[PDB]
């Protein structure tokens, strides 16, 4: 019956604790959608993406078309693929996810399938500087009702690394506004992992899920040796285990280990992961709606791995706003091969911009059931938090080569 | 809003011209939806696999959760894949995509990312016994505003060959209550395609598409031979080249002729094309909604073939009845990867029987409007055509050698 | 000098403690022949694709011609493959194999290449909920002579796991008359498992022959664990150890541990097992005479199978009738390349239904030496244990994912 | 009921025409079997073979047990696989299933599954001097009702070459009491071919089957060369075009030439042709029965080769006694993938020698109905002919380099 056409959209950026860029499309019925635009460390590419040349192009075209707009904006650029472009595709295709759903009286988890599963498993995030201090935090995580910890402990005689601050539920490691720099040392990390999964199995457990980010420090022999130290351990997954544009970097770690391998935060597009699927290099796809082009483009990502018994694991950190999670569970709930879902906690001051639907309970979560995305973001509020550059940091080996972060 | 949960299901079993199954799903809403369970020349099979054991498993279950009663049927049956395992879940499938649209009170399509095209090209058969009979049949249904149109002709010296018969719009093969046997020659068949393909080229000219069906006649090297002898012509695709349960079967078959590949009309799921596609064995892949597990399945197969820049080609003889033309066409509107879908005109009878929303004109189809499916059964007027067996023909070697029909 | 031609067939449905479908074939010249047609969970699927499709077409047929038949049925379907295809054309076979031996005057495996062995090497299953059960079990089917024993025990803190039931000598799993959902956790599953397989050893010793169904439960590198786990125990083989549509599915396992691997109970034609055996992935295939296309067609699977040193290991669970394994125990007693042949006992009215020749002692088994098969059913015996629908049961992950049972 | 021992077994030697090998295996019911054990050229080494070592083992022997023996003679030998033990194995093989059918009362083909087709179709031998001489020749085959017919004529300048002689109806090469030298010039051959072929269509037309044989005298990249330029002329098949024993030799013809390639009448087991058949690299597959292990072997080459639609097309020269016929014409009445049979006629005395039931009419041949093979030697009428030594010829390039004859 509505049939409703687009006539205007706009970005909406804002700081509540941290920068997040947001996409409101507008229809001349007054439904509206929204979708995540965020792009950590690069947000105002993606916002002039949007701004200075995709929105003039969506004025007047019929919301229903989402294929149609997916392809009109993938195709179109000429230049394809890449985290900007991805990522404000991505929003758009959110968008209008959230406007069907509206229209169709549905939350959108009905639209993709209806849900395959009760609620979405999730992991947190126990850090510390020792090991010690990393299980005790673990501890409480799995007192909580974590089903799934990630552990990420210091590196002794490193005065820093990847996953380990003062921050205890999440991780913001964008916090200059010049990138801070760091001092990687692979040898050191090697050999404490295997110490830490150690510890960490003799204080929480065995059921408990454990999870590890490698966080892209090792070369391909050098994840194979870490895997193989860490099957004793049973680890849910370790993720990012080596630079991954080459893909096959992953085979020399699959032919090594049986530890199960996660990976692709960072990829925007299937392209990036057609081959560690196909060639069954991987466990878990860690792709999100927000930089891998959207619900859309992501559900095939899903079929593709499926084939395989690879499993979703989508990244889930603090610079994915409010509406990319509430995607995100949307997605979760309704996807067949779903693995498990991140979720750090965001800032009270976030959660007031993006009111939202979504709940936590007992380790899970669920999109709730209003009609779209089930969220919104309050304009007045959000234009009280001004926009603060801020970096991700970056790494270097201890002869000062660039590394990766 | 309204969460509807199954209280009765039932099959129908008419015969309007030609057997026709379909699963008709009721909900305690008072909301019903239709799928297509027919099976030609093995129609009980499919009827009692859902009247005996589907159907039970039914009652009771929410209608909104399509992929779960999907993996339900798929994963519970135990054993997996078949055509007449396939068949009943794809009218299951049909039939709650059916109820989902008339729940959000929109067509199908609109749930499948909306409309991808305008229309939905269809193409039509052009038979007859001589080259020249055949050429004035195209001619006719060139006139007739087809943009695509397949050719067959008789093999001079054989009594029958595939495709040929009295009939000008369809194509009626399942015809008696036992199988009637045929007798083939390769030889003859070689030497006859590519003087029928230059004869259309020459009257119909080189804008139409022309289309030709091999039924599963050929070697793989007979294949690339009679592929090489009609790539001067251009084909629009050659169909079921050589028998594909092998799926390397293709291979000589596309090491030796750029003419482009169709297959798999009898294919029930994405494992019996999944190396045709991803070794870029095929350029058109024809499974149906009704035989290869429905749209939920379908649009998994499309997504694969995707990748490779290979295009759907949905099968559509008479024996898929309107409720899975109506499937089809809300599919072949929102698939990206839309090549081309068949179009054999039902019996008059037929369209009473199965009153339905989509249309044709100049060459186009489109699947309507109207909330789910756009498709109904009448079932006072159905109970007047009571079944009647019918088998699909066998075709033998000269010598009496069991062969491929 | 006798020349038969079918006269009549029918299918005898029957349920002496269980569902059992049975095909019977007459001549006119009073020889008969039976074939079990028997598929768990949807038996009236194929006792109808018998009934009302296959069976017309047998009347008048050349007795003798059983490769004729195989191929008019297999390739005149034309929808090829599928479980109740397949089951349906097995019964036609078994039953022609049947009269070919009546004719012939000497038992099927004199027809199939006479006697590779003395005897058949059979397993049976120990099941308990605990490991000291179980292995209890074991050692009292040790001492009753067996050979080779599969063991399946609880997984602690889930109410239920594959294999494990009140019975003794058998497991009856379609139990319900609708499926019985059970819950599933993999974690707890895989640190069981080895040490069912520790506490086996220390009682049973080395010389028996171990072995284990994972009943589709695992992804391929989780089974690659298990196996690496299991090594030091020496199963005799781990069965099913990931779903196997996808073929390339075992190449990881097969990579990461020398367990011997079983596969293929679910299969219906070599088309599922060609890559798993060419690629030598498994080291036994489990394919049964009734579900994978008959004598005929079995046959050509173990040929393939023996290019690669792979062995045969038919299923026989209670679901296949006495029919069934009096057609096992010929090609068992015949085929080069025997590995093991499954043997769960029937019921004692089963065994009353089906009079047979074939033996059990001391861990071997034998077809007897009667013309045909040997085996009958009592018809007047069978009328009296009507069919009772039983459904085979579902497994779920803790989240209510649907997944494999 | 019957179950006969073996208690003697004798080779027999003759030359009615030419020199055959016979092996008769006598059992205490009084039934016996024959099997033809001649080895073209190497004949006495069989007769050793079989004599000295094969027969001691086979006394006392269950002949009921094929399979059995087969293996042992298989395995037992330890130096595996020859043209000399396997044409010794095949000999034993074809006399147990000789005996097995007399036994049954039915003709072989009768325990191979039955008839697959009414008739068996075979070539003849066309040969000439000059391209005019074979035409005049093929002519006068096809008017006798021939379907298919081998070309061989003379290369110009050459005063020899492979199946040109002064025989009609068949071609005896092992002429000579020690081996004729023959000079071959690969050029000049690789013109004359395709002129012939050009001749022949032009007087025999299109629907009669063209043979030729390249007799082991090109390598790869020229067969590629002379499948190209017979394409035109759709051979039936191009045989033997280059040694291979390295069974990669084959892979440069596939990728250039879609001419249908026949290999393997010297092969002598699977090993032989299992990469030449996996690999898709040939059409048809030439091994028989008394050279590549009796008729069980033979039927797992034939199931091999089904997988990938490659049919039989047993040699058929005169040097395989009328014993290897009747065993060929059982083969090919049942195998399901026949191709063709080779077809040379023996001399009259030959025919004297050995009575059988198979027959010849109209381009088609049978093995008649006779218990058994059909197939007997008369031992006084085969005393009357010593053996007299014959050579196969050999052939040499130009320089005097050792060629392939
Ligand atoms: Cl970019
Ligand atoms: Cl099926
Ligand atoms: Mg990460
Ligand atoms: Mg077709
Ligand atoms: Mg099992
Ligand atoms: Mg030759």
């Amino acid at each position: 019956s509505m049939m409703p056409k687009i006539i205007d959209a706009k970005v909406i950026i804002t700081c509540p604790g941290r920068n997040f860029v947001t996409l409101k499309i507008m229809t001349d019925e007054g439904v509206y959608g929204l979708g995540d635009a965020t792009l950590n460390g690069r947000e105002l590419a993606v916002a002039s993406y949007l701004t200075d040349h995709v929105i003039p192009c969506l004025i007047g075209r019929d919301a229903h078309r989402i294929e149609d707009l997916w392809q009109y904006l993938y195709k179109g650029a000429y230049w394809r693929r890449g985290p900007v472009t991805m990522t404000a595709i991505a929003a758009v295709d959110m968008a209008l996810w959230d406007i069907k759903g509206k229209i169709a009286g549905l939350p959108v988890y009905q639209l993709l399938g209806g849900a395959s599963r009760e609620g979405v498993m999730v992991y947190g995030h126990a850090n510390g500087t020792t090991i010690e201090d990393t299980v005790k935090v673990a501890l409480d995580y799995q007192a909580q009702g974590y089903k799934a910890i990630r552990l990420q402990c210091g590196v002794p005689g490193m005065a820093s690394t990847y996953g380990v601050s003062k921050d205890k539920y999440f991780y913001e490691p964008a916090d200059a506004d010049l990138p801070t720099e760091n001092i990687w040392n692979t040898s050191k990390y090697l050999r404490i992992v295997p110490e830490l999964f150690k510890a960490a199995r003799e204080s929480l457990g065995w059921d408990v899920h454990l999870l590890h980010d490698i966080h892209h420090r090792l070369t391909p022999i050098e994840a194979g040796r870490l895997g193989q130290d860490l099957e004793p351990y049973r680890p849910f997954w370790l993720e990012d285990a080596t630079p991954a544009e080459n893909q096959e970097a992953f085979r020399l770690i699959r032919q090594h280990t049986t530890a199960p391998l996660a990976v692709g935060e960072i990829f925007n597009s299937i392209w990036d992961a057609k081959d560690l699927i196909q060639n069954q290099l991987i466990d878990y796809i860690r792709a999100t709606v927000v930089h891998a082009g959207g619900i859309t483009h992501l559900r095939r990502i899903a079929a593709l791995a499926d084939l395989y018994q690879i499993r979703t694991g989508c990244h889930g950190a603090t610079d994915l706003s409010p509406v990319c999670m509430a995607a995100a569970l949307h997605f979760d709930l309704s996807v067949p091969n779903f693995g498990i879902q991140e979720y750090m906690r965001h800032m009270p001051e976030t959660d007031a911009v993006f009111p939202h639907a979504y709940t936590f309970a007992d380790g899970m979560m669920h999109p709730g059931d209003q009609p779209g995305l089930g969220v919104d973001i309050d304009e007045d509020l959000a234009a009280g938090y001004e926009y603060k550059r801020a970096f991700l940091p970056v790494n270097r080996l201890e002869d000062g080569t660039m590394f990766n972060w």
